[PDB]
């Protein structure tokens, strides 16, 4: 008799998903759980599990959430189900390992079996890190030289289907709704907000990965804006498979290009990713400054007041609160977008450490998870990977080299809808005249700028600098 469990933590879906393709064969009867240790990263959340509740559904199956924590929970569920079989998708981060361990521990004494497979990855970053002579590479370029050292890369595993499951079933009590059912939002504390511009789910993945191919198949101001065939959070979230992405990437190359040995710039999305994530596995202060090898120790200054400033879009600089304004209300930036706020926190204007905006973006940002928000962080703020500091994004020059006519501002700071295009980057040059027609006078409708950036933005660079030797 093989009663078999699957754990869904990240790998939130039945295409690619080898771990549950193994824990099923075999198995007499099957159960998929997953435990519920910003508003908009929550939504996504429940928005795949519900999607993912539906597609088991379609299966005779039904998804079964739990509230708790896991090492409390699954003794015992392993001791009611009569539990034979756990299975994960395999988490490289690092407090995730030692939630696994403990779990796998518990799983060993109830005499459980545990399947664990790798899938949230191109790769096996631990035979990365091998090739490497035991640690992660500290610059992309030599990742990549790595990663073009590996064995060709795994195929997607086949989808959990019917004719997969077989004569697998799951017991289902007509209770299921109520004990074992996703919750809403409200039912985790949540005021409800008109509907997400990034629904969250496989269904959504699947659909938007073909249309993203079709569109495949150059910067500009509409780029700021959230596309329907972004992909990044459903990455995040497990919802689409990196490995049928990377495939479906190659082959419409292939077909398209009449090649099969293309660029590695093609994958560059999925392969910085993968970056951080290896960078990530063996150290659990990869989210640190202090005690982190990786990272070089920076002065930073403390200051609250400026960092809320900057975390709610009120630094009087249009372009930052823009930003910032979109990613609260939406979940998503553009990466260079990233790069504006971040230096402008960090190495450019306000000089916060690294550690103080990675927070904010862990409650707001939808594809930002432990590893790749501590990565890019310090990737952005010089912290780490050699990353180039002898330049400072304009906080004016930048927004209006990226929107000329200024409206990304007007669309997320409605209070400055009324500027001209001429000021509407810098409206506190405009004349006072100008600040009436707009109905917005500045330091009293919308702040005046928090910095001079011309000179913080210098001090900052020298001292930067002076961190290192002269030569």
């Amino acid at each position: 008799g093989v009663n078999a469990v699957h754990w869904f933590r990240k790998g939130l879906r039945l295409h690619d998903n080898p771990a549950l393709k193994e824990c099923i064969q075999g198995a007499d009867t099957i159960r998929c759980v997953y435990i519920l240790d910003g508003i908009n990263r929550w939504r996504f959340l429940l928005q795949c599990l519900e999607d993912l509740d539906a597609n088991l559904r379609k299966l005779n199956s039904r998804l079964f959430v739990i509230r708790g924590q896991p090492a409390d929970v699954f003794p015992r569920l392993f001791k009611e189900w009569n539990i034979t079989k756990l299975s994960i998708e395999y988490d490289s981060e690092p407090f995730g390992k030692e939630r696994d361990a403990a779990i796998k521990k518990l799983a060993t004494e109830a005499g459980v079996e545990v399947i664990v497979r790798i899938s949230h990855t191109l790769y096996d970053l631990d035979k990365i890190i091998e090739l490497n002579g035991g640690q992660p590479p500290l610059t992309y370029k030599r990742f990549q030289t790595l990663v073009s050292k590996m064995e060709p890369l795994e195929m997607p595993a086949d989808t959990i289907t019917s004719d997969v499951i077989g004569k697998c079933m799951t017991p289902l009590s007509d209770d299921h709704d109520e004990k074992y059912g996703v919750p809403s939002l409200e039912e985790l504390g949540f005021d409800t907000l008109s509907s997400a511009v990034w629904p969250g789910g496989e269904t959504e993945a699947l659909t938007r990965l073909e249309r993203h191919l079709e569109r495949k198949a150059r910067m500009n101001a509409n780029s700021l804006l959230a596309s329907p065939t972004g992909l990044s959070p459903y990455l995040r979230f497990g919802c689409l498979s990196c490995r049928l992405f990377y495939f479906k990437l190659t082959d419409l190359y292939k077909k398209v290009k009449k090649n099969s040995s293309p660029p590695l710039s093609l994958y560059g999305q999925l392969l910085w990713r993968e970056f951080f994530y290896t960078a990530a596995t063996n150290n659990p202060r990869f989210d640190k400054m202090e005690g982190n090898p990786i990272c070089v120790q920076i002065p930073w200054d403390k200051n609250p007041e400026a960092l809320a400033k900057w975390a709610e879009g009120r630094t009087g600089f249009p372009w930052i609160d823009a930003i910032m304004t979109q990613l609260r209300q939406e979940g998503w930036i553009h990466h260079l977008a990233r790069h504006a706020v971040a230096c402008f926190l960090t190495r450019g204007d306000l000089w916060i450490s690294w550690e103080e905006g990675m927070k904010v973006f862990e409650e707001l940002l939808l594809d930002a998870d432990w590893s790749i928000n501590a990565g890019s962080w310090m990737w952005l703020s010089c912290s780490s990977f050699f990353q180039q500091f002898f330049h400072c994004y304009c906080p004016v020059g930048f927004g209006r080299r990226t929107d000329p006519n200024g409206d990304y501002i007007r669309r997320y700071l409605p209070v400055l809808r009324g500027f001209p295009a001429k000021y509407i980057y810098d409206p506190w040059n405009a004349p006072e005249g100008i600040q009436k027609v707009a109905k917005c006078l500045i330091g009293v409708n919308y702040p005046k700028p928090m910095v001079n950036h011309a000179e913080a933005s210098r001090l900052n660079i020298e001292r930067m600098k002076q961190i290192y030797q002269q030569l």
